């Protein structure tokens, strides 16, 4: 099976029986993806085990695949070990059901429902600016990941359930307890590893009622949310919103939760690990930093309180975000299964194929980013903005099946930063990794979490 | 395969092709062992899946099996599911390496180094007290396996690694966290059934480092242990003993962990269950919380602090004990794989057959034991604890691979006691189950949890 792409004339690396080429990704899948760029070119196929991954790297080709293709044959994401009830999660849902699903669950992440968010998003930045405060007095240096972590908890306990933890003080609470085991798996741990090798298990392990989601959390959840659904009903937030939408083909009960359980995870590791990265810029660019704090007091005189309005009023905050998210996106690809055989900007990509688009690696592409390992917003002005290939930078992916929470998560975010430079500046010390080295691992995070110095304004 | 006991001649109930008899644990492991025991006598044999596993009842014959055959051809218990490097604990071990770990870690369980244990565990009788009479002034009906786990918590943390939480007010603690996951395996639960099923399915999961001991967990313990081992050398619990005893075929690094794994886990529930069973019937039997009460007021005037010495003065508290463990055999059955063709009291037994006494069963026989549904801790009053067979009666089993830590079980639970009815009687609300039903799962628990009413003497 490990003759494909030679038959096809498609370059890449030799595979080792079974193992594929996993063997090259002892330097994480980023590293992985770079090179294979430059040592090959625009193409290469290469083999998890004994599954051919074709990778991409042309704009109308990878918009043909996100986009105009998506429905007919690119509907998916590839397997990747036993889920169990998960199953029927949006993300994780196939063909006509995702479809569906996505339909559901669309209404629910709109600008117009995102606006009613907001306050609520707002009263935990108050929290967040506390806690801090109290390292800020207590000059002692600050892991983010942690404040941002705690915050980005309090964010979807409360946006998605009503749920109101100060969870930084509070993580003796069962509910808190249970949401944080839904971690960023570590595709190259020991496990996932071998799920690659051994595909041939997820049916195992899925008879053996073996779930990536711990199968407690997840008991915990269902039932946690089979009270809630029982108290609402009868006497806001996504529950709500998805309560009415099962209040018709519509959505269940036992599905119902396992979206619940997305979101939750979603708005957790990731809100909080960008973030983190995000910080850690700011404080390695002071100038940066500078303009920023000099944005939201302009458009917010007077450590104004955000609006839904004020929030995108501001360019630079933008501008850096986005920044942020071309030197980390914490999916690093993107990808999608061949359902049928097709042909594609004159290229046969044959059925099973899973077809990825190396976004890490697209981002830091010389030839699309003069410097692209320097840390510079200015890519992003409202002069450069147009410059920049919508299918080369994809933080959120892109068509019918990307980020279905990208305009929460962006504003989430920007009401973090603008509340957090509103009244602290971010300041490197002596334990700040600098460079920031990245996580090996199969995560994008940094290999030693950011700790930075935190004053008060 | 489902042959072998009718060719043996020997009785038992028609199983079913793959699935054995295990449709048949559907009212728990007791309730099928006592309708065995009923139907067919004092032998027969079943086939949990493909597995046959002969019960036997007769203490001779069960002597000959924990002691007289233990080393030659009884020296192990089944397997049950991937168990990781955790494979190394002396619970789990085999044959020469359990045989080793016994000897290593034996002397730590000696009547003289568990005298010194005693003040240690004095203390956090203290703070048992303490954050009972909290609930006590707020008449608020109490959950005993909380506040009995909170102190079955901090009796582990301190006496084995000198850790010293007040675990139910600090449950954000990091090390109480890891250490509450190591619960009691629902054998009964989707996973151990699919494995009995499906026990070809343990390699398969060992390969790819699954582990029933949560790998988080363990990854803690594992470098958390690590930490300390490195600050205690250089700069009286359970760690120092066994890092002494390395310093000498002395212990591994990796096997002193996996060593302290197993003793946190084992009198942290199991503590805390038995406990609860007690103030059950100590609840449901007024009389004899009153007669104790007077025991611990005689031996240990104006509610005198325990000694070692005047726990064991203390006979009717033993006593107690004891018929607690009768009618609740927290193991509810011992095992031993039969690794070679052996006669037995004229019993032909072959190679890879589990060997079973199903204590729970015989506990409750009524043979042995006058109305032994009833509660009554008299039958071991220092007259009648004669006519008590040691073969029968089997509540930390019996031979070289009884329960190790026995001695310090049991004075471990005794000084709570003591410590609780010093400053509380305990009495059932209208909430309290009454009677306590049995946990039809896979663990000998209640049903319901036990609640009572809590005051202040
Ligand atoms: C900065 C934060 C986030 C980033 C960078 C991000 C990024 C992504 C990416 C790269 C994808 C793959 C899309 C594709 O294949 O084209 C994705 C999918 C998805 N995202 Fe996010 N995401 C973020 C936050 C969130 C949040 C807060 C939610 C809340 C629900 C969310 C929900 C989802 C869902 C449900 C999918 C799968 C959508 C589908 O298959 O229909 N994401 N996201
Ligand atoms: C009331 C509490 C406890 C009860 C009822 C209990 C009961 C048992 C039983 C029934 C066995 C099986 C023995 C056999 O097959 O003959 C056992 C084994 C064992 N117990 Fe416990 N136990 C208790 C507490 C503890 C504690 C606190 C420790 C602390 C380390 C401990 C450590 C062990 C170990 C290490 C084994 C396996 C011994 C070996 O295979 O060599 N147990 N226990
Ligand atoms: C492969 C996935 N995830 C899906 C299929 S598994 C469910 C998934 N997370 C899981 C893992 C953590 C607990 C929930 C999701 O959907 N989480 C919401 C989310 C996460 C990140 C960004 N936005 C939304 C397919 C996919 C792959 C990459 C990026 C997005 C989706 O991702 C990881 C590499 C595992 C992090
Ligand atoms: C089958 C076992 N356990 C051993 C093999 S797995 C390791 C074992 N617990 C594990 C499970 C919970 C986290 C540690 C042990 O050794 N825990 C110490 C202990 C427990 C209870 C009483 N004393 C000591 C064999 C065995 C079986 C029954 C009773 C005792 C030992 O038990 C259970 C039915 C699973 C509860």
């Amino acid at each position: 099976s490990h003759g494909l792409f030679k038959k096809l004339g498609i370059p890449g690396p030799t595979p080792l029986p079974f193992l594929g080429n996993i063997l090259s990704y002892h330097k994480g899948f980023c590293m992985f993806d770079m090179e294979c760029h430059k040592k090959y070119g625009k193409v290469w196929g290469f083999y998890d085990g004994q599954q051919p991954v074709l990778a991409i790297t042309d704009p109308d080709m990878i918009k043909t695949v996100l986009v105009k293709e998506c429905y007919s044959v690119f509907t998916n994401r590839r397997p990747f070990g036993p889920v169990g009830f998960m199953k029927s999660a949006i993300s994780i849902a196939e063909d006509e059901e995702w479809k569906r699903l996505r339909s559901l669950l669309s209404p629910t992440f709109t600008s117009g429902k995102l606006k009613e968010m907001v306050p609520i998003i707002a009263q935990y930045g108050d929290v967040l600016v506390r806690n801090l405060r109290r390292e800020a007095e207590t000059g002692k240096p600050v892991t983010l990941k942690d404040v941002f972590g705690a915050y980005s908890m309090d964010v979807i306990t409360s946006t998605s359930f009503g749920v109101n933890i100060d969870s930084l003080n509070n993580p003796q609470d069962p509910f808190v307890e249970n949401t944080k085991k839904l971690l960023r798996f570590d595709f190259l741990d020991p496990f996932f590893l071998s799920i690659t090798v051994f595909p041939f298990l997820i049916p195992i392990l899925e008879v053996l009622n073996i779930c990536v989601f711990p199968r407690e959390v997840t008991n915990f959840l269902r039932k946690s949310v089979k009270r809630m659904k029982e108290s609402r009903l009868e006497d806001v937030d996504f529950l709500q919103l998805m309560i009415d939408s099962q209040n018709s083909k519509a959505l269940s009960d036992l599905e119902l939760v396992a979206q619940s359980i997305i979101f939750i995870f979603a708005g957790y590791e990731t809100t909080s690990s960008v973030l983190s990265f995000i910080m850690y810029e700011l404080a390695t660019h002071p100038d940066v930093q500078q303009k920023l704090q000099e944005e939201i007091d302009a458009v917010l005189p007077n450590k104004a309180p955000p609006t839904y309005d004020t929030v995108l009023q501001m360019e630079y905050l933008d501008m850096v975000v986005n920044e942020t998210l071309r030197l980390f996106p914490i999916a690093m690809r993107l990808e999608r299964v061949c359902k049928k055989d097709v042909e594609i900007n004159g290229m046969f990509i044959p059925k099973g194929v899973v077809v990825m688009i190396p976004s890490y690696a697209l981002h830091r592409d010389p030839k699309y980013w003069t410097e692209p390992e320097k840390f510079l917003p200015e890519r992003f002005s409202k002069k450069n903005k147009d410059n920049i290939d919508p299918y080369i930078y994809t933080p959120f992916g892109s068509g019918p099946r990307n980020c279905i929470g990208m305009r929460f998560a962006l504003m989430n975010m920007k009401l973090a930063l603008i509340r957090v430079l509103q009244n602290f500046s971010f300041k490197p010390c002596k334990e700040t990794q600098i460079p920031l080295k990245l996580s090996l691992g199969g995560l994008l995070q940094p290999e030693k979490p950011v700790v930075l110095k935190v004053e008060s304004r």
